[PDB]
């Protein structure tokens, strides 16, 4: 059995899909998955043992000059890669018209997806051969598990979902694994950031613990912030620029993590690492992490400026 997955975007959404592949592999031995995913996250599916082919798309980038010869080429190579194999099942775990019309529609095989009532965009259901009813009021990880389960003919296990990507890194963990913690300070919205002042205070509180802290960064401004947070603390290091798989390895070796509501926080949960995610304008109950050792820390009045470094540590301490 070879199945095709359409779940391209939002690092988090991609990551939350992993537990479903694990259920499938355990219930259907020998099952392999191909995965159509946004180029920026293409490495994530390769970490799962049940994944074979990873087929990258770049919808947003392609949308800006859709008929240019350069893109036309990429798009042609994409469609050919997508239509190369004939699948026993195509599972659209995205439920958006855009990817359903551009990806799902073109795949060879019975197409499964969420029905009119439960798809993110109802009209997306019209593009599937099998429309499944997946209840909206449950975690995204569970919903996708239910989807894979109903699509492949097996009952969803009652055990907690297992991302099963950690194993990919445990074979080659950083030498200093467990000697440090990782602080994920970078995200996309101003109000989702925990004020720098507070990050430093938290860093400061750990000065005499003996722990080391590593700060990742994706873009120049983030590195600058990273340099400002480490300024003065010898036990704090600013990581070099690296790929997702690179920062994945570092996370895998972190004893624990403190982070803002962002994709890398979801990755950290996928690697089963203790993590304290701090929320402000976004709600964890709706968009929170999945994974057991995932600890939610709400800011007073949902305003991170009101979250003290003291409370975050007084949190890490009482969530040990
Ligand atoms: N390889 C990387 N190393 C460090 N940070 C990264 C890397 N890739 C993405 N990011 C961070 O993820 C964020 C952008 O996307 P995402 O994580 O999904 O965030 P959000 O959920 O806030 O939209 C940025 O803050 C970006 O720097």
């Amino acid at each position: 059995m070879r199945v095709l997955i359409v779940k391209t975007s939002s690092m988090g959404d991609v990551l939350h899909t992993l537990p479903a592949l694990t259920d499938a592999q355990q219930a259907i031995p020998g099952i392999k998955f191909d995965w159509v995913v946004e180029e920026g996250f293409a490495q994530i599916p390769s970490w799962h043992a049940a994944v074979e082919r990873v087929i990258p798309v770049a919808i947003r980038r392609w949308r800006k000059a859709w008929f240019s010869a350069p893109i036309k080429a990429e798009r042609k190579a994409f469609r050919e890669a997508l239509q190369a194999k004939n699948y026993d099942a195509v599972i659209d775990a995205q439920g958006l018209v855009k990817s359903a019309a551009l990806v799902t529609r073109l795949a060879h095989g019975v197409k499964h997806g969420m029905d009119w009532q439960t798809a993110r965009e109802p009209l997306a259901s019209l593009f599937y051969n099998r429309k499944h009813h997946i209840a909206k009021q449950q975690h995204a990880v569970e919903r996708t598990r239910e989807l894979f389960a109903k699509s492949l003919g097996y009952s969803k296990p009652q055990t907690q979902g297992d991302y099963a990507i950690a194993q990919h890194f445990l074979t080659n963990l950083p030498t200093d694994a467990g000697e440090y913690a990782v602080f994920l300070h970078a995200t996309t919205r101003d109000d989702k950031h925990w004020p720098e002042e507070h990050w430093r205070e938290l860093i400061g509180l750990l000065a005499d613990s003996g722990i080391r802290i590593k700060l990742p960064w994706g873009a120049p401004h983030e590195e600058e912030r990273a340099k400002r947070l480490a300024e003065g603390f010898a036990y704090v290091e600013v990581l070099p620029k690296m790929s997702l798989e690179g920062v994945a390895r570092v996370l895998a070796g972190a004893k624990f993590v403190v982070s803002v509501d962002t994709g890398l926080s979801h990755l950290t949960a996928a690697l089963d690492r203790p993590n304290i995610t701090v929320y402000g304008p976004t709600d964890p109950g709706l968009i929170g992490g999945y994974g057991k050792n995932q600890m939610v820390c709400r800011a007073p009045g949902n305003e991170l400026s009101q979250l003290t470094a003291n409370a975050v540590k007084q949190f890490i301490e009482e969530n040990a």
